[PDB]
């Protein structure tokens, strides 16, 4: 049969395009979408069945969204990220770690395979930057990436002591132009094509060759299903690395410059997004993923950004051509 | 001369570092807390100086920090190894929530913060022989989970607001005063009583699972030191310690040697069993010895001779 599916948080960058996707491939009446907030009047989840209010930090509302609906899988996506979470770190500790305690609780009661992101986050100036291995000293320099740390060990646990089917893979920046982005370090890329559409300075708090992992929206989306889709006797471990490709911001602008045939305004002034990023991995060893479920990438830079610079005017109104 | 904060003092490893500091830095200098009030034989009770306060209570522990204005605080509440797998909701909650009030008071009230982690914190990828100070942490229990939160996030409340937070990985500690609080090191004080009492002793540990241990005094010795130590000592805030280590069968040989009498040993693979032995069987802790001096005086016949003379003093078992 087709699996009945949750996702929470998922109004986001991420739940937005996922729940789109989940729908369409499963039927909507397979699949809840649920979120703290209200889909915005040009949300693409606006005026639709099966979109739900929930706060994850209310488990008895949670627990009754789930029983109600009765769901095979749960994507649980609600987090705090590295920006924000440094300046809101009372409110990152609150719901990275308490609303994951109540989704795997529920995982575990309800017998339900759950998806919780990582991040490449949790991985700190120890991890060994270059091609990063799934298991390596993690020494995160942000909340967050501690909150993400604590993700990860947690359902790890719940697979171990209980038999939660608990599936994560470490997310590098994701980039796609639905809904913008809800305060990473990675944000810089989604605003730099805005900019370089309405034509206005770009000012960047990222540094011209601080290289990133990164993926695009439609790779993401069909890894989140893939590992979700997988036997479980397929899966040698509960997290795995995931990368798409990695990038600076000059290498972004070179791309976007190419596709414009337009010289585009940069300047680049350190954010605390910088510190950030630059204490995370350079790239990401993801053979695991792709040995066991599959994992596979098929846009390269320049793919990407001729994608965004259409989908952007679609979706928002800029200025194209 | 620091002015200490102990919450949780009441347990196994309170109840000797609240006597030793107050005997250090004097009993008007030290303040202790913990959520139960001592019952009437415990070492610290009609002490002065000993407070009821629950740590998840953020509003009570705020108001005791800041009419003591502790410089130091040790901060020791939470559930451990084979209790917080029986009992996961409570561990969460007291080792994760405690931890973040206890952090967020260091930060606003000026305290340098003691909170151990522990050899639960690594599990079967570590490198079980001589386990390093950096490595893979795997951690097999929800109480290792919230130990290695802990070292993370005491160690960016280091980086980002300069908090000046401490952290040692202790080994199974062995002490007479006070019994343990149900981690699956516990056998090794149980069987010291078993002995005295000359029961069977039915140990859930299997014979030769061998695990880092350390006695009590050598515990204290560097859980001050550490505290004393100057910040340019210090190139990290997270370091293991060890004493010796030691299996049941190795302890249950010196226990024999001190008496000349047989106990009776029933082994079983117990909880304690599987959960100890995803745990390293020794630790590497020379950054600890060379960045603080960490040192240890008793080796495990030393130790037992000394257990064997106390449990009968502390706790009116027979003798000999
Ligand atoms: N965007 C990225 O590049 C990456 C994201 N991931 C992660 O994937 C997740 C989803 O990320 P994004 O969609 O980018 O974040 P986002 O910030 O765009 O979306 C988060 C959503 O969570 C909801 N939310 C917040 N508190 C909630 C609560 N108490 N109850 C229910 N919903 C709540 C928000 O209203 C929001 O719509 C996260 O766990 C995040 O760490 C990890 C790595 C990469
Ligand atoms: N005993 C050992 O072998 C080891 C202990 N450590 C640790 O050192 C610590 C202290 O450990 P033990 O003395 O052995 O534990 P214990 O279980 O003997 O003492 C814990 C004490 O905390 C108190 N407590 C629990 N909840 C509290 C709360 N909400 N508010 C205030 N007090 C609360 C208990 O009443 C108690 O007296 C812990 O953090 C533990 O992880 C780590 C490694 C070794
Ligand atoms: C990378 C991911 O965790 C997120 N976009 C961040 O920048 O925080
Ligand atoms: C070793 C320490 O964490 C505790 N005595 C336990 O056995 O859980
Ligand atoms: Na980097
Ligand atoms: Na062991």
């Amino acid at each position: 049969h087709m699996p009945r599916v949750l996702v929470t948080g998922a109004l986001g960058q991420i739940g937005t395009d996922l729940s789109l996707a989940l729908r369409d491939k499963f039927g909507a009446d397979s699949v809840l979408v649920s979120d703290v907030v209200e889909p915005g009047a040009k949300h693409p989840l606006a005026g639709l069945k099966g979109v739900e209010k929930l706060d994850c930090l209310d488990s008895n509302g949670f627990e009754k969204l789930v029983k109600e609906f009765k769901p095979t899988w749960m994507y649980h996506l609600p987090a705090i990220m590295s920006v924000r979470g440094e300046a809101e770190p009372d409110l990152a500790m609150d719901i990275n770690v308490n609303t994951t305690r109540y989704a795997l609780e529920l995982a575990r009661k309800y017998n339900i395979r759950i998806f919780i992101p990582s991040t490449i986050a949790a991985f700190g100036d120890k991890c060994g930057k270059t091609m990063t291995k799934d298991d390596t000293i993690m020494n995160p320099s942000t909340v967050y990436g501690v909150t993400k740390v604590y993700t990860e060990l947690l359902g790890t646990w719940y697979r171990q002591k209980y038999g939660v089917d608990f599936r994560s893979v470490r997310l590098p920046g994701i980039i796609s132009a639905a809904t913008l982005p809800g305060g990473g370090a990675t944000d810089y890329a989604i605003h730099m094509y805005h900019s370089a559409l309405l034509q206005k300075k770009c000012v960047c708090p990222v540094l011209p060759y601080e290289s990133l992992p990164m993926m695009y929206m439609p790779d993401t989306l069909n890894s989140l299903v893939k590992i979700m889709e997988a036997p479980l006797e397929k899966l040698t471990r509960t997290v795995y690395n995931i990368t798409g490709f990695s990038f600076s911001p000059s290498e972004l602008r070179f791309s976007i410059e190419r596709c414009t045939d337009r010289t585009i305004e940069v300047e680049y002034v350190e954010g605390p997004a910088q510190k950030i990023a630059n204490s995370w991995p350079d790239s990401l060893d993801d053979s695991n993923a792709r040995n066991d479920w599959g994992h596979q990438v098929k846009y390269d830079i320049d793919m990407m950004s001729e994608d965004m610079l259409r989908q952007i005017p679609i979706l928002h109104g800029l200025p194209s051509l």
